[PDB]
Order: C-alpha cells, then structure tokens, then sequence
C-alpha cells in the first residue's frame, strides 16, 4: 500500500516510533519517503544480492529471512515477506532493532544522505498527529 505522508506519520507513530531511540517522527517519516516512497510494497536488490524491503527498506542480510541471501542472519526473526504488508507493523518492530543495533538511524544510507541534518520537521507539518 501507498501511504500518504501524515498517514504514515500516524501509524508510525501509533506504533512508538515517534522519538524513539532519539529520532523525531519527522526523522522516520523523512526516511520513508526517500527509502520507499511510503510503499510497503517497494523491494530493491543489492550488489550483494541482498534485498531491501518494505516501507524503511530493511535488508536481508541481517534482519529478515527471504531464502536468497546467503550467509546472512534473520534478526528480527521475520519472514522478508512479512515486511510488505499494509499493515506496517512488523517494519516498524524491526526498524526498533535496526536503529538500536549501534549506529542509530545511519542503517539507512538514504536518512543520513537525505535527512539527517535537514528541517526533519515539515515531513509532519500540518499531520492532525
Ligand atoms: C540463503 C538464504 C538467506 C535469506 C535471507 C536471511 C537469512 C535468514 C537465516 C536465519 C539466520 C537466523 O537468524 S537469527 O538471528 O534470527 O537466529
């Protein structure tokens, strides 16, 4: 599913993401938009041969399990598959182990490189949060 920007702001942060680990809805939902576009459904394949998934892209090489990666580790005990549904909440559970994991919200490349830094508020402007 397409989320639109204060939709997803909402589910984000119905499922504590707001400020978690120190990152700012803005933060997570800046991430979205340029890790996903706000698709659930969007996958993109690495030189690795790893996969990213879902809505904040997490990658198969470490925290999920899609049966192509080999040699990697499914941390977040979790079915790559899982990580497209409509319903964002395993994305989410496993950004919450991602984000914690030492390096903060630089796991995702595409945050750092387009969002770290920035006015992350706006990315909520006007949301009825
Ligand atoms: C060659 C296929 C690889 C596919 C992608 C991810 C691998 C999952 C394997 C489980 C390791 C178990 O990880 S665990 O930390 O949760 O116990």
């Amino acid at each position: 599913k397409v989320f639109g920007r204060c939709e997803l702001a909402a589910a984000m942060k119905r499922h504590g993401l707001d400020n978690y680990r120190g990152y700012s809805l803005g933060n997570w939902v800046c991430a979205a938009k340029f890790e996903s576009n706000f698709n659930t459904q969007a996958t993109n394949r690495n030189t690795d041969g790893s996969t990213d998934y879902g809505i904040l892209q997490i990658n198969s090489r470490w925290w999920c399990n899609d049966g192509r990666t080999p040699g990697s580790r499914n941390l977040c005990n979790i079915p790559c598959s899982a990580l497209l549904s409509s319903d964002i909440t395993a994305s989410v559970n496993c950004a919450k182990k991602i984000v914690s994991d030492g390096n903060g919200m630089n796991a995702w490349v595409a945050w750092r490189n387009r969002c770290k830094g920035t006015d992350v508020q706006a990315w909520i402007r006007g949301c009825r949060l």
